[PDB]
Formats: C-alpha cells, structure tokens, sequence
C-alpha cells in the first residue's frame, strides 16, 4: 500500500545512493502498516551507465524494511559505485490482499523470468479472474497467485501485440488501465523504455514531486488527449523526480508535487513529464507546506505521544491566517466564493465516521446557536444505508482526516448528485473529499502518522467552531457570546498545555485501571462527545471495553450496570448543566458506584465529595470538550503502555 | 413512586383486612419504585373507632413491598383483631434515586414526633431548601433528608397559625400548595381530622376510586371556589381509593375519578368534594411480568393495528390523526423524541419514514434534545414516544417544541398521561399495560405504529402502492411470525448458558437492525448487568473491531435486505478477528447456517419490519441470561 519510485535525469547517482533512496524512501510508509516490501532496480556492471538498462534487477522479501535493507547492501556479484546518469527505481511496500505474504508475492510484479516489465501496484484488481484466464490462454505463466500480476503480463501482451514497433510506453499503459476493474495506483518500468516511467491511477492516491536546479517549463502541465506541453527544465536537461502514493515519502526532497487524478497516465521520456488523457484543462505543479519534522517523532518515544503533547501547536496552525486576535473577527479563505451561498441555506449536515463524527457531535450544539439552523450529524455508513432525504439548500460538510474513506467520500457524491452545497474538512492536500467538494476548510493540523485520531479531533473541533463564528459575525445579539468565544481560543492552546502538565495523575488513574475490563465513560451536552471519543480512544488503543453513555439516558436502563465494581469516569463542567451532571453524580453513587470525575479545577464541592478528580482547567462552555477529551487520550496511551502494547502498530 | 390509600367510611374492617389492603395497592403499584415502603395507620387498642384516632402508626421498612408486609405481620405490640367502622391509612412505596432507601427517609413523612400530621409524595419540590430554614428558624426540627418532610413540617405550620379554631382542613392544604414550587401529588392523614383525607396534584397522577352498593349522588363533580359532592344517596357505605395509578384500583372498582393540576379533593364525613380489566395487570400463568410480555407480543401487535388497518382493501386510518393528518402531510420535516427504548423505537423506524414520507427524520433523546436548544419550527411535527406518557424529558421536549409553534404527536400507552393531553393529537399504540421494568411489547408497538403512520403518509403515491401492500401483507402475516420466533424460546436459553458468566458482548448490527442492536444492548444491560454495547456494523472498522478477540463475546444480526453483502464483510472481519459470534439470520440464509456454529435462524418478512422479529430473540436472551445470573427479571437494581 506504500509506492515510491526514483528518477534521476542527468543527475548522476551511483547504485547505492539509488538505492538509499527508495529504502528511504519506504521507511516514509511505514506507519501505514506492511507485510513485505520490494525494490526495482537495473542490474549489470558495467562501468558505463547505459549498456545497464536490459537488465532489470528485483530485490523483494517478506519481512520489514530493514530487512530488506540488509538484503541490498548484503549483494554480491551487485557493484554499489556504478554512476547512473539516467535510472528509475521503483520500490513498494505491500499489505497482502492476495496471496501470503512471501517473496514471490511481494512486489515489484514481473512481466516474464527477464523482467522486461515490472510494475508496484497499491489497491485490488476486481476482474483479475477473467484478465488471468485470458493471458494463461495466450501462453503466460503465472509465478504468484497476486492480482497485480495480472497487470505485468497483460502490459507484456499489449506489447508483444503492438502496431508499430515504437507505440509509446503510455499506449500500452493505457490499453492496460482499460482492461482493468477495480482501484489501483501503478508505476511502471520496461527494459524497452529505458529511463522512463509511466504512473497511473484509479480511485488511489499517486503523486509526483519534482526537483531541478533549472527554471522549470510551467507549473500547470496541460493535459494530452489522443514542446509546450509537458514539464521540463528549460535549458538544461538535469531533473529528479519522485512518484509516490503519499507526500511523506517526497517532502524531504522536494514540495513541488502533482497530484495525478483518475485515468489520468503520466509518462516521463527523455526527462520530461506529461500527462495524458483518453476522452483547457492540467494538473498543477503545487507547494506543499508539509515539512519532514512534521512526520518524526523527534524526542517522543511514539507518535500517539508527540501527536497529543503538540496539540498546543496544531489548535495554534488550525487557527493561523482564520481567527484575527487584534480584532476579534474570523475569516475562513477556503469559503470565500461560497460563504453567502452557504449563509442562505437553510441545513447544516455533518458526515463523517468514527472520531471525525464525534468531531461534529462535540460541535453540534454551537452551531445550532450561531447558525439558528438545523443541525444533522450523521455516521457515513448509516447515511447511505436509509437514503437520507438530502435538498438543494443543504450544506453537507465532510469530516475526514485523510480525505479518502469509502463511506464518507461515497456520501459526498450521494450529496452532491441532489444539488446540495458540499463543503470539506479535511487534513490531507489533495485527497478526494477536498478535491470534489465545491470547497473546504483544511484542518491544516500537521500529518497525523499516528493511528488513532488525536490532534485531527481537536483541530476538527476547532475548524467547525471558526466555522460557526463566519456564520454569525453580522448578528448584533451575538457580538459578546462570539467574544467570549475567541477569546477562549486565545487562551486554549496555553490551557492545554496546563492539562498535559496534569500527565502525571492520568498515569495514576491508569494504574488504576490497568487490571480493569470495563470502563463507563459518562457525560452530556457539550461533552458527550467527549464520553462517545473516549470510548473509542480506549477501545482502539487499549483494547478494553470501554463505554461512552448519555448522561441523561442513566435513569432509562443503564445504570443498571452501576456497583461497587464498574469503573466510572464522569464528565463535570461548569456549564448550564452542571446541576444536571450533579443529579447523575448523585445517582451513580446512590449505587454504590465510587466514580472519577473529571472536572473544573475550581469546582470545590465535587472535589471533596469525589475521591480521585481530575482537574482541568476552566474555558467557555463550548470549548470545554478540548480540554476534558485530552485526559482520556492520555489515559488510553498510559495503560496501553503499561499492558506492553504498541501504540503505533495498528491491530 | 407509588401512591396508596384506603379509607373505609361505615364500612366494618379490621385492622389486618386494612393493613393487607394498604399492602396489596402497593404490590399493584411496586414497579413504579421498590426501593422502600411505608404504611401510616391509626394505633392504639380501644374496643371501637371512636378513640384510636389520636394515635398514629407507622411501619417503614427498607426494601421491596415484601420487606414492609412483614414488618407489620411481625411486631408485638399491635393487635390485629380491632373492628374500625371509619379509619383512614396511607401508604406509599418509594424510589430513592437520591441518598439511601432507609426507613427514616421512607413515606409517611410525619410533622413530629407524635405523628401529628403525616404525608405521602410523589415528585419534587423545587423550593425545599428556602422552606426548610423558614420551618426551621420558628421552632421545627427535622429527621430526614428528603424533599418530602418540608410537606408535613409545613401543613402543621398553618395549623399552628390558623385564623379560626375551627378552620377545614382543605385550607390548611391550600395554604401549603401556595408556598411549595415544582410538582407533586399529595395524600394527607391527621389526628386533627379524623378520618379526612385531602388528595391534590400539580404535574403527577393522581386519581380517586369509588366503590359503593348505594347509588352515587352525581357523576360530575362540581369544582368549588374559596348536590355538591360524591356520597351515596340511600346510607353512608363508601370506600374511597386514593392512588397513583389506575392498577391499584381496577381490582376493587373501575369508577374514578382522574383529578386535575391544583385541583385539591377532600373527603369529610364520606363525602368527596373538589376545590381550586383486571386479567391485564396479571402474570397469568408465567413465572414473570417480562416473560408475559414478551409471549404477548403476538396479541399486543394485532391490538394496535385492531380498528386501524384493514388488509381486504390494503387501508391504514389512525383516527387519532383524522384532523390533522392533512396539515401534517404539509408540514417539512419530522421530529422523533424520546428516552430509551422508547427512542430505540424511532431509530427502528426512521429509514422507513424516510421512505415513505420523503421527509427529513430526526431521532433525538430528549435529554439532550433539551441541552443543546434544538432549533424547531412551525412546520416542524413532533412525535413524542412514551409508553408512559409522563417521562419528565420527553414531556419537557413537548413544551418546548409547543413554544416554538410546532405540531406536536403523541405516541402513547397511557390514556390520559400528560404527554396524551398536551399534544395536538396522539395515537394510543395500545398494547395494554406493561408491568414488567423493561419495555418489551412496548417497544414492538411502537415500532408498529410508527409503520401504520408512515403508512397513511405515502397514500395518494401511485408509485408507493406496491411497497404499501409488501408492508400490510407483512403487517398481516406478522403475528404469526412473531409466534415462530418465540417457538426457539429454548434454543436461545441453550445459547445463554455459554454466555451468563461473561461480562461483556457486542451486538452488531446496521441499516434496519442498528436499533436492533441497540435495544438489545440496552435489555441485556437493564435485567442480566452484562456490559452489552450496540456497535453499528459500519463503525468496526474505524476502532471498536480492535475490542474483538477470541474471548470478546459478539451477536452479529445479518438479515435478506440491502445491506446483507455489508454484513457479509462485517462478519468476516470478526472472523478474521479469531471471533465467534452467534448471527441472528434468516432461515434460508443457507450461507451463513452453515459457516456459522451458533445461529439463531429467524423467518423472513420485509425489510422495514424484520426489526421486529430481530429483537425478539434479544429479549428472550436477557431473560434467560439474568435467570442463570440469578436475578429477578422483575424488579432490576439501580432503577424502577
Ligand atoms: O481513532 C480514530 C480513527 O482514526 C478512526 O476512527 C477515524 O476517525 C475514522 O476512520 C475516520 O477516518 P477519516 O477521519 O480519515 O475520514
Ligand atoms: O427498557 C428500558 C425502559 O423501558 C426505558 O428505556 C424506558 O423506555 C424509558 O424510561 C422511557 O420510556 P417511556 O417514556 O415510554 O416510559
Ligand atoms: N492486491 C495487491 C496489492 C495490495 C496493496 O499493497 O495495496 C496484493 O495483495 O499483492
């Protein structure tokens, strides 16, 4: 699921610098979680660079990246100071979909024993029954029961049934796509097409970052359906370039990238790149503000851990160039061309899965009362189960991190065929819910390499509650509560830092439940999300059966599951249903329930009366949820670390 | 809470025939709250009726109506054998949701030590902090720590001030009413007015019960301002019946008389003044409510379709709607809100009203419906789900929504609840009444009426006319399969022996059966304590499913609807999971029997309907799980 190729022009490389680059390249995906991985590369020895370019070289095991590190440099026979100056790597980490993880089954796929095609494929090919059936009846062995395989023969009997003898490398990349089903991303190498690459996708992400020391030919490459056409340096011809499926694995080189899109086939021959079409439109040549620290762990033993200790930082980027301080006013650019559309609407609906719905749950209240409308927060997968009635005055916001999964992407295109306004909120440049909503708000919260959602929530949180203050800043009678509001996220970032100073009693708390089997996680109104987040956060990371329940709902059944033996933390803040969260206090411990509490750090009546209490400090009411959420992100790292789990390996 | 009194007015009884009348109207009224019970009655051992009135008695102990029935069949120094040709006694079960059910906090609250004034209550005062430091400060003390002790502490307050000598007691109740805030439904008993009993209400049931050889006065008493009351006409034999609820009463007499908020009764010399089927509240031949309940549900679903769909000619007419489904079909979104199973019931049935209608449907719990201010507007219509009508946050939903000028639907069980009254127009799902704690026929009713509505809002839809008999023909075949599911009764208890000493499991389900898996999740909760959890199917590849494991028990519901592939793929992540759930399917369902070891095979029926038949096996799985616990499926912990 990882892809990364290497393409020096007449920027001379030798074999082993190559070869650390795509290593280093795979090391960049990781964290997305892997079972093999495989390199491509060109054999022979010969001293002079270009009498190597038959003879293509694989190096694929089962295992992980070091492994496969030390099977490279551990060659012989395999000059490493060959200079190169023309070479495509291609390298590519697997998650087994077909076939056990084995050498034969990692990629690169081989299109015969002399490796005259190879290609690194991320995704499934549906059809690849028949597509098997029809290359083995045309005499081809299959050596893997993978379906990517598939795609290496077939391009092989495209080219062995060619017209003319110089049909493009693209021509035949394009014959393949248009025997395949399903979702891929692939880069493609020949003996026959020495020095040139071919990269194409369909419903998966692929990119590709550029570098030059030369004046480039444009920044928008025009698109060729079947010169000034193609990007390249100008007047010299030296030029690096990186196909990848994710940003990670280019920004240390360069952030100059392109973000290819479906049926699109970008082809790179004689060191220029362009982008053909079957069927004036381009894809454009954009600055990622993405930076190799944000994707490390530095001084943090995990990512979980930095991702939650740096969310001071991330609420701040979230609110960069958005909240004006000097001022009190919000501005949103992302909504600029469509804010008074959107202000004429009538519905607001939230779709989104897991913790990006607790995202619009944690913020369905403010924006019922600065926008007056209605508020829909839906699950994705729920949403498209009932056909849920959806107009053309709707705004249908969608709440994804990465910007790519199925079911909240699959609402975007239900919503957007009923006419509605669709606006996203994403975390990730170029994904498919930024692209095909009419616009967005990116979350701009840094890359979560984590595996759970922790400063994305946070950071979501805040975007829909700028969000709520665009949508009120001509309303008189809302003028103090839009203050209160902002100055409580002038203050935010410094309280979180106040409440991560309170590790040390999350990890008290942690030692308390290290033993436990349940956990019942209990709130309302504004923190409600906070139960239902962490909930969630402890079921995935800790693996025990922890609940989030509606305050309110106690007295309907469930505090049947109340005694002296449930664990019990309950939300309490100082807001307008303080009395109620008391009332719910006083029922749980009427049955012998000895609950931790979290609560206002000068909320003294219930810190007397409750034993163990976390105290987080005070924010306006409908930015509480940020503050009382962070204890149980850090309670759910802290007894994952003490059952010896791996909180960065995503079980 | 529950509320009981027996006064007998020329009517020779003995003091354990009273004491076994206050006892039994409290067993009728038990599942309103069983935490504690009390009893308050005249003492003293004098060989008539005309001296033991100075005296009273009171017997509360913590528990169960059991625990109290033998406090009072057990003390040595009450004499069970005197004859009372007047005597009035209160009585009165509470449920502490506060403090501890101790005795001392148990009802009758009494004014002082010698029981001068003794009181029974049901709600809250919102103001006994302020009344407790005006008692306090002219010489009262107090015992308890309940709301309810400011009642009589402060009835003896008016007394001990009184204009007159020979003022009534109905002024001295009045008086009360005046200074308390909140609701509350009282029942008063004195040593000073012997043999009168004052009943007001304001916000909580309260109803008078009239049994009597003699032909009554009238039939409509007259309300009196500050051929006048009811008493026989020929003698003076009357027995009156103050209670809560109607089950206490039906057993003695039908004729009541429901009161009214501030109204405040008096019954002086046998004559009540006002001011300003038993076979259904039986077990039958089960060993419990619950089980009942759920065996009924064959019959309660056919009795809230009864009069209201007719499958000859494929017709669906609420009545309860006749004057206003016109303006409801104008009207631009739906509002569903409820607490608990009863909002359960309208996530069971959202997608089919979406279907059906084209309308928006939102499904909110009340509780947090009131926090966040939810937006309503006129052309919004509400239905308030309530089997009991009197739920306090589903009830608050209503006037809220009222305020803002929306059209209001009550979904009831209950006629004459407040929910019933106070919207524009209800629908009694009636399904008849529900003893057991947790709502089982109930829920299904609901369900059902739901359906009928959805019904009647797609009528006039040339292109709906097929789906609409798909649905009434499964509405018709209903009942009996209803039957077929309670046939596997044993198959399930077999299941619930490989999980009863387990403490968790997940229920799993999506589309029609989210809700499925919800209510179960909350039955299995509610009477067997399990820590059972709804998880959307949907929903476990984005962080539940890493809660599965070999040992993590998991039901999975995968039925023949549009979302049977998606299920497909959920189950085979809790596979590949080392899980092994138990699927609830449908028969033919070949595929998943038998790839599945445990599965509990359900007759198919439509889309929009198989929720019923789902979740029955649910139910019957909580049963049999809080049996092996060795609970009392009637009577759960923590609530009422
Ligand atoms: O801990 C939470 C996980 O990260 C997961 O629940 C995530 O929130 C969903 O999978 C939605 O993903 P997106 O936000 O990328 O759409
Ligand atoms: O099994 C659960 C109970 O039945 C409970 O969830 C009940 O539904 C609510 O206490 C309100 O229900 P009503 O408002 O209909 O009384
Ligand atoms: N389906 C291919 C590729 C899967 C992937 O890595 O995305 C395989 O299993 O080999």
């Amino acid at each position: 699921c990882g892809i990364f190729a290497y393409l020096n022009y007449h920027v001379p490389r030798t074999r082993r610098e190559i070869l650390e680059t795509l290593i280093k390249g795979l090391q960049r995906l990781e964290y997305r979680g892997y079972d093999s991985a495989g390199v491509g590369f060109d054999g022979g020895n010969d001293k002079d660079w270009e009498a190597n370019a038959c003879k293509i070289q694989l190096i694929k095991k089962k295992g992980k990246v070091k492994a496969l590190d030390e099977e490279v440099h551990k060659q012989q026979d395999m000059d490493l100071d060959i200079e190169f100056d023309v070479h495509l790597g291609i390298a590519h980490t697997r998650w087994a979909t077909h076939g056990e993880p084995s050498p034969v089954n990692s990629h690169p796929q081989r299109s015969d024993k002399n490796n005259e095609f190879i290609v690194i494929h991320n995704g499934i090919i549906t059809n690849y029954k028949d597509l098997k059936k029809f290359l083995e009846s045309k005499g081809y062995d299959f050596e893997s029961e993978t379906d990517t395989e598939t795609i290496a023969k077939l391009v092989k009997y495209m080219y062995d049934n060619r017209e003319s003898q110089d049909t493009s490398f693209t021509t035949l990349v394009e014959r393949v796509i248009q025997q395949l089903e399903g979702a891929f991303a692939l880069v493609f190498k020949s003996v026959h097409f020495p020095g040139q690459a071919v990269g194409t996708r369909r419903g998966s992400p692929l990119l590709i970052g550029v570098r030059s020391e030369h004046k480039l030919s444009t920044d928008h490459i025009p698109i060729l359906y079947r010169s000034t056409t193609c990007l390249f340096p100008v007047e010299e011809k030296a030029v690096e370039y990186y196909f990848a499926s994710d940003a990670s694995a280019v920004i240390e080189h360069t952030n100059r990238v392109i973000f290819l899109e479906d049926d699109d086939v970008a082809a790179v021959v004689d060191g220029r790149l362009s982008i053909h079409r079957i069927k004036h439109p381009g894809r454009a040549v954009q600055t990622l503000q993405m930076e190799l620290q944000q994707i490390m762990k530095g001084n943090f033993s995990s990512f979980m851990q930095k991702e939650i200790f740096e969310q001071p930082e991330s609420v701040v980027n979230t609110m960069r160039g958005r909240v004006n301080f000097d001022d009190y006013t919000v501005n949103l650019g992302g909504l600029k061309d469509h804010i008074k559309e959107i202000q004429r609407c009538r519905r607001l609906i939230l779709i989104a899965c897991g913790t990006s719905y607790h995202a619009g749950v944690a913020t369905r209240q403010v924006l019922e009362e600065l926008t007056e409308l209605p508020v829909m927060v839906e699950l994705a997968s729920d949403f498209l189960d009932r056909n849920t009635p959806v107009f053309r005055d709707d705004v249908c916001f969608f709440l994804s991190q990465s910007g790519e999964t199925a079911d909240t992407l699959m609402g975007l295109r239900y919503c957007k065929e009923r006419g509605a306004l669709t606006v996203g909120i994403t975390n990730t440049v170029g994904s498919s819910i930024s692209r095909e909503t009419d616009c967005e708000v990116h979350i701009n919260a840094g890359p979560e390499i984590g595996v759970a959602s922790t400063k994305a929530y946070t950071s979501q949180f805040v975007s829909l509650v700028m969000f709520a203050l665009m949508m009120c800043d001509d309303r008189i009678s809302m003028q103090e509560r839009r203050k209160e509001i902002m100055l409580g996220l002038k203050r935010l970032p410094d309280l979180i830092k106040e409440v991560l100073s309170m590790d040390d009693e999350i990890q008290k708390l942690a030692t308390e439940l290290y033993h436990q089997k349940s956990v019942l996680i209990m709130g309302r109104g504004y923190h409600y999300a906070t139960c239902l987040e962490g909930a969630l956060k402890i079921k995935e990371i800790t693996y025990m059966h922890s609940e989030g329940i509606l305050a309110g709902e106690l007295k309907h059944g469930p505090l049947a599951l109340v005694d002296k033996l449930m664990p019990v933390i309950m939300i309490i803040m100082r807001d307008h249903t303080y009395a109620k969260c008391q009332n719910a206090l006083q029922q749980v411990v009427a049955r012998q329930g000895r609950p931790v509490v979290i609560c206002d750090k000068e909320d003294t009546e219930t810190i007397k009366n409750t034993k163990r209490t976390i105290k987080v400090p005070h924010s306006v009411d409908c930015l509480q949820g940020i503050l009382s959420v962070i204890p149980l992100q850090l309670l759910a790292f802290h007894l994952a670390v003490l059952r010896g789990y791996d909180v960065d390996f995503p079980r």
